[PDB]
């Protein structure tokens, strides 16, 4: 009932524990169960829901056929209760569009859909389910936002956005929002190339971003906020551990201030937490696709250009596909810290399972355990021979 | 807690932004969606929620067959959450009837439906969920009313009915109720000829509804209702952009107190915002058929009679149906002004898609914007040949 | 917050108005509905809810195969949203039994579920969501109560039960509970000779329930409670307007305190609203079976062996099925009296649609008004032949 | 909204009246009904519900084949309204595992699941729908809980966890929760050599729990809790009347402080009422299988070793199966004492219906009554062979 404000370090992330898991494809194969992509998950002060980009079909109806392309009229950002199935009758719709971005500031939420034309795009932002502002595109090129949570401090919630091409320069901007309301804007600064898709989350009055820079970097761009004086800056994470895919083999040096070259024009959504010696980061095993997770302490990634890792923990093996991962915390949980937390989408569907002519994914999150505990895998779990 | 007022004027309309979808019929291929027509939107003062007469059956349920007949013992009004499909779980009764319109005065929610015969119709007055006052036929030939909702004042609710031909003259009254009782009612006035389904909305005191001549003009009624006075006057609005469908070529100059002749006997809802230089109109592209839909500015056009286009948004492109168009607002958002807003009715079935025996449709609605933003088109997207 | 108060007398009844209807049936040739029998109505001082038993199976599924039987272990009180299907998803299990009444006291709600074999039932009284007073049956053949609402004054809800023979003497008692204890019971009193199945309502400190004798009376018997000082009468409907089914015709005189001959052995749950001049009866149109439905004006019925109708109003039609009819009000209602209303079931499949192996029904129901309103027939509306 | 404290005693249990029952695999042939297994209730201050393991899977949907395996990353505890099936559309999730317990505390809800593969398992413990406590595994040998509610007593809430073998000496700890938060562990004492799944209730300040010796014990163990001082005890329930199964018939003599001999490494779920003279017991009839259930006063059971039935009440019949049996009662219910409650699952499917391919069960519950009532078998009601 007032703004809530990041007072809060993150706690020591000794290993990971199950959080949610929806299982929705298994599910979805005898239910009236939609189809979606581009999940994340996000808290209000008194819940926490899943979120996704509904493609306006069930898994099993035959509008499914042709729902591996991004862009369309009859996808919407919609959220339903946590480790349930985006279902029919149990979504609540936020908004149009199919790019978001959500988050709660302490009083009420704001959710941002972005609909068009590939070259006549907008963005229209709710505040208390309600349209407030609006902005057109101004590079003319598919105007694309975060695909996961925003945060907010003290009643500021910015957003980062890309306007223009994703295989060489575009023009992304960084707008600080107040109850749906443009403070301000700037552009990008700093030394990064080429943004696209940022998992975001704050500590101690700082805002962290960890991007995908998708024209020529193996390594991911960093950019980190400050909400008061409303002012950012970008980076490279130094660790040569690489944590895009596709992405060359590991080297024995990073880069602080450039890209890695190696792979050209692809990438997947990820995420880092950005701690000192007690920073955790997320990838892909297979450095050819999507396929397999897994955390890795690496301290000092972000400032160290030869940092090895220390500790690790698989979340899904190597036969199994993953997808976007993205950070989210729950900011209204009691207690003398922040907790991490994150999820990982599981494609099932083309391009890899040509069988089914439809996409679609399942949800699992995780947040972080001061104790040391064991591990388990947590794979989709559908056979796509039901579907057949 | 207490009544609304209309105290504010329109906001300045310079481009139209997605607002809801439902996507029912994609949905309803494999989903237990209800058939549906008639459609419209109607907040409260928490929440904006959609509207429609039920047939009492699913899109793939059998007694789907034969819904293109109109009235009937089995449909109802029905109210679901903004943007889900009108489903068996998650729709609430608001009263059984063929023919409704409903508001909310700031305090509770008013809804009115009518059932009978023809020739012995009748509708009763819902306030606060419950049957308050009951209306019976006084001219016996087909009781009927808005289609959409109505506006109220400090506690008054005028709302148009019309009995008696739609091929000839009729017999409308403008009723005003408070609480669900009567407190006047008058006959209509002015030089409208034929009133039949009025989309109305209110700013500074007074109610504009922009109806349907369906006897013999191509340009639309206007009935101007004071809710403090309780009276009203009628003309037609003179701009020679024709609106309603199907309709002669437009002319040079235009109709402000007679008809517009060329088609005769039959005709669609529609609606307009009526506000001097800040006048928009919405139509069908098709002139032979309800199909297209597009926003035109003609600045002045109740009073211009030679008032052209200066700006124009497609809505709905020509290749595809449209159907059934309503005003509605969210008097209850934070602002300086009244936000505009609408919705289009989808038709997909029979008529004119013969190789099904059902009739249903979706909704498409939006709202203003002050900003010039790009468009898009947004058509229905089933494929009829699915349901084969 | 309180206890209610019957404070108020009826209004006057002019014609009856269409106040809710489910169309179950047709919904459920292809929805999650459940298969039920027995329905009522019953308000809550703020919603008013359609209740039934239900048979633990859809419509749709294999165990519909049988549900013509009446008593059970997988049949259970439920109660469902007003003029919405009873689904799977959507009703609100009460108790577990074959044989309930139900009503709400003002502060919470009052529910009595009775299961057992035939010669070993039990009835428990549950009060505010919980079980409070269990009775075992007294005279060992089917306990059984009214199957539609009781009716509560200021603590006190009195409820008829009859346990023993259909077919000859039973054994009734009259309950009068307060927050689910027991405070006294009576045997019956008064001339009537066989009770079951009690249609009650209150009005101005008295409570008056219309009977099943299933023996041997054409004509109802009546009690009448006084709920302060817990006592009762019985008597039987003067009137030879005769209101059971079957029945032999109407008529010249007919038998205050007698039952009348003609059939023995069987008959129908039914009502009636006696009010000196605004006295209304309802009765199946056809002698032999349970098809079409009526209301029919006749002064002072109760007391009158002459009296014949001035005034009438058809339901359903004789070509369709009706069943069971019952009365309820909302006492909660804003206004001077009470508004009175009712419902009918409408009964398909067997024993009469021998071509379906199952037995279920829809609600349809009805309120009064001051206002001579036109009528409409009110039918079940689905085609058995599209569950073959 | 201040925690509750055990300050009554159990009321005097004459016999035992039906308190909720889902028809679960009945309504499941045709509606989107959850595989489950180990079910429970457990009540809230305000609403009592039914509980359960999913499996990620509707019964009819193909990857319900294979669900008779006990642990997988697709199941999770789930809770719906009590007397509803548990429904994809309507079920809560509470936590991911596959082993639980939960209790509400009087302010808020604790939930614990355990998840991992054999040797590397945890729990985290869940207060006020948030991750957090967890636990690792101590013995790496399949960290299991009680499967139904724990109890507590002023913020204290006991839970018996059980790491290690099953087929010999086993490594078991009661852990006392306060908030989510670990207060004190202590290891098993007293003289019970295995225990396994207990079920518990507390009164008049003391816990007690009737738990599974699968290692060697035809009769039960017993724990007695103390939640202020934090200490325990172990023994074994003296009467002859044997209660686990498979298990020898019934001896002359029966063992306090000491298994009794006959079967060895299998067992089933089961609970007691211990309180002197008003002591009832539970088992299955056969002495093979899981199959008839019953209750039986045996007065002084846990106390004297030669005690035999004064009364009895059959639950299920011998022909029908049953499956685990567990405690609950509802500490918010008004009255001078705690009324006695329980439930039974009811397996279907494999291993002893072989002819289809899942494993799902449903729930019957009864409560207490101090009236002796006649009986009625509650069986689950479904028909194998629809399935096929
Ligand atoms: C019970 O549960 C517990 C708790 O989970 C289990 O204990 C955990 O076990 C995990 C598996 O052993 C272990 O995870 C590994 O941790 C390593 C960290 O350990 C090292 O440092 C510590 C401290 O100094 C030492 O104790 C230890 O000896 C080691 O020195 C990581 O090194 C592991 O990650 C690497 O291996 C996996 C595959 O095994 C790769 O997928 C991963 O990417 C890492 O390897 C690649 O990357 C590195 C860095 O660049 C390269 O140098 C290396 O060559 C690899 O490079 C190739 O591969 C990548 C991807 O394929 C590619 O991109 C690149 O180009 C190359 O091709 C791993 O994280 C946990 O730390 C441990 N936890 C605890 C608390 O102990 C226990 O086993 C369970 N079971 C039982 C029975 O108890
Ligand atoms: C990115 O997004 C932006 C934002 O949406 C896009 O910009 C918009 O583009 C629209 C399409 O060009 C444009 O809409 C048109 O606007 C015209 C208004 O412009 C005129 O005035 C302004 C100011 O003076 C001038 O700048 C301009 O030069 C023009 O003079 C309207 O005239 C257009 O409507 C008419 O055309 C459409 C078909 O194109 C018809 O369907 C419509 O009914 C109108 O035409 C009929 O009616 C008129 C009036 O009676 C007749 O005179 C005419 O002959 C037509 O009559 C026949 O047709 C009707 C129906 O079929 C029938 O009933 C009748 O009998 C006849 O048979 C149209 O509204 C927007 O204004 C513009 N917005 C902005 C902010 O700039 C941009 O393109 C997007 N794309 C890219 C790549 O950026
Ligand atoms: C528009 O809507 C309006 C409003 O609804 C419509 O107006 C209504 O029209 C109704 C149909 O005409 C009418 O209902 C009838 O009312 C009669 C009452 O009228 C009499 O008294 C008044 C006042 O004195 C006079 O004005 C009038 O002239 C009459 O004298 C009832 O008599 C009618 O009920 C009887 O007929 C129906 C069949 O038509 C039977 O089913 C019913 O059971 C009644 O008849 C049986 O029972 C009586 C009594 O015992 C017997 O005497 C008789 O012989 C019948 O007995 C056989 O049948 C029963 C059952 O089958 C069986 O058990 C028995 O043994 C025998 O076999 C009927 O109720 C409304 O009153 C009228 N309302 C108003 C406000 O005016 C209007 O039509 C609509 N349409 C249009 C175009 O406007
Ligand atoms: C209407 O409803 C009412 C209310 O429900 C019905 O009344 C109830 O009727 C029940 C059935 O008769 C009755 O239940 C039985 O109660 C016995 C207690 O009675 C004895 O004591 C009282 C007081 O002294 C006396 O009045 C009476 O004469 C008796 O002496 C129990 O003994 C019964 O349980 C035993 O029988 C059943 C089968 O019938 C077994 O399944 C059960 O396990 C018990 O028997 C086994 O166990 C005992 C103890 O070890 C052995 O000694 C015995 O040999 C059996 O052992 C074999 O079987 C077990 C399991 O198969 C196996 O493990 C073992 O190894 C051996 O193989 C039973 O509980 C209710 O008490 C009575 N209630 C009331 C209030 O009166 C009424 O009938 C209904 N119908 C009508 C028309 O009214
Ligand atoms: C956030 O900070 C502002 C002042 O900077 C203060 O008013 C507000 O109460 C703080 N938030 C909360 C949740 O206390
Ligand atoms: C999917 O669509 C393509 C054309 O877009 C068609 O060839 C294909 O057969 C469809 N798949 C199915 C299962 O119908
Ligand atoms: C509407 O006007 C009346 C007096 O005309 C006033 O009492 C009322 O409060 C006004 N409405 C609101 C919402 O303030
Ligand atoms: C619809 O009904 C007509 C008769 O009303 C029948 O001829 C037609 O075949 C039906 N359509 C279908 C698909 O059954
Ligand atoms: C009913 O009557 C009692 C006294 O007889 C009174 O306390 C109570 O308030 C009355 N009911 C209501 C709703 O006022
Ligand atoms: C219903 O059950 C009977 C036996 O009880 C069986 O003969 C009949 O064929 C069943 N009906 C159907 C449609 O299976
Ligand atoms: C439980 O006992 C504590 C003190 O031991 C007391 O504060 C609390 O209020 C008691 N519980 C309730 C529900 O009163
Ligand atoms: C279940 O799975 C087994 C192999 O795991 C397969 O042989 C069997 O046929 C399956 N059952 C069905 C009905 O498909
Ligand atoms: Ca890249
Ligand atoms: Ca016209
Ligand atoms: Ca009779
Ligand atoms: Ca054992």
């Amino acid at each position: 009932r007032d703004f809530n404000n990041l007072t809060k370090g993150l706690c020591t992330i000794n290993s990971w524990h199950i959080y949610g898991k929806d299982n929705a494809v298994r599910i979805g194969e005898d239910s009236d169960v939609l189809v979606t992509r581009e999940p994340y998950v996000s808290c209000d002060p008194d819940e926490c829901r899943f979120y996704a980009l509904s493609q306006g079909t069930t898994i099993r109806g035959k509008h499914s056929n042709g729902t591996i392309h991004d862009r369309s009229q009859y996808r919407a950002l919609i959220s339903w209760p946590l480790s349930s199935p985006p279902t029919v009758y149990n979504s609540r719709v936020e908004c149009i569009g199919w790019s978001s971005t959500s988050c709660h500031d302490g009083k009420t939420r704001m959710s941002i859909c972005i609909s068009g034309p590939n070259n006549n795009a907008s963005a229209v932002i709710w505040y208390n389910r309600r349209p407030v502002t609006e902005i057109n595109t101004w590079a003319r090129n598919i105007l694309r936002t975060q695909e996961s949570e925003c945060v907010c401090h003290n009643g500021v919630c910015p957003v980062v956005f890309t306007d223009g091409s994703a295989t060489g320069p575009a023009e992304t901007r960084i707008y600080y929002f107040k109850e749906g309301k443009i403070l301000k804007w700037e552009p990008l600064a700093g030394t990064a190339k080429h943004i696209e898709e940022c998992s975001c989350y704050g500590e101690r009055a700082e805002i962290t971003c960890t991007c995908r820079d998708n024209w020529q970097g193996s390594n991911r761009p960093v950019i980190r906020i400050d909400p008061v004086a409303m002012t950012h800056t970008s980076q490279y994470i130094c660790s040569p551990v690489l944590t895009d895919n596709p992405r060359p083999n590991d080297p024995t040096v990073g880069k602080c201030n450039d890209p890695y070259p190696g792979n050209n024009n692809n990438g997947v959504k990820g995420f880092s937490y950005l701690d000192g010696v007690n920073t955790w980061l997320g990838r892909t095993i297979s450095i050819d696709s999507r396929s397999g997770y897994e955390m890795l302490k690496v301290p000092n990634a972000l400032t160290d250009d030869k940092s090895k890792p220390t500790q690790g923990q698989t979340i899904v093996l190597n036969t199994d596909w993953s997808g976007y991962s993205g950070s989210f915390m729950d900011y209204w949980a009691e207690g003398e810290c922040y907790r991490a937390c994150f999820y990982v989408e599981l494609i099932r569907g083309r391009p890899k399972e040509d069988k089914v002519w439809w996409t679609s994914n399942s949800i699992v999150s995780m947040c972080s355990s001061t104790e040391f505990l064991g591990q388990w895998d947590w794979p989709d779990g559908a056979k796509i021979e039901y579907f057949l």
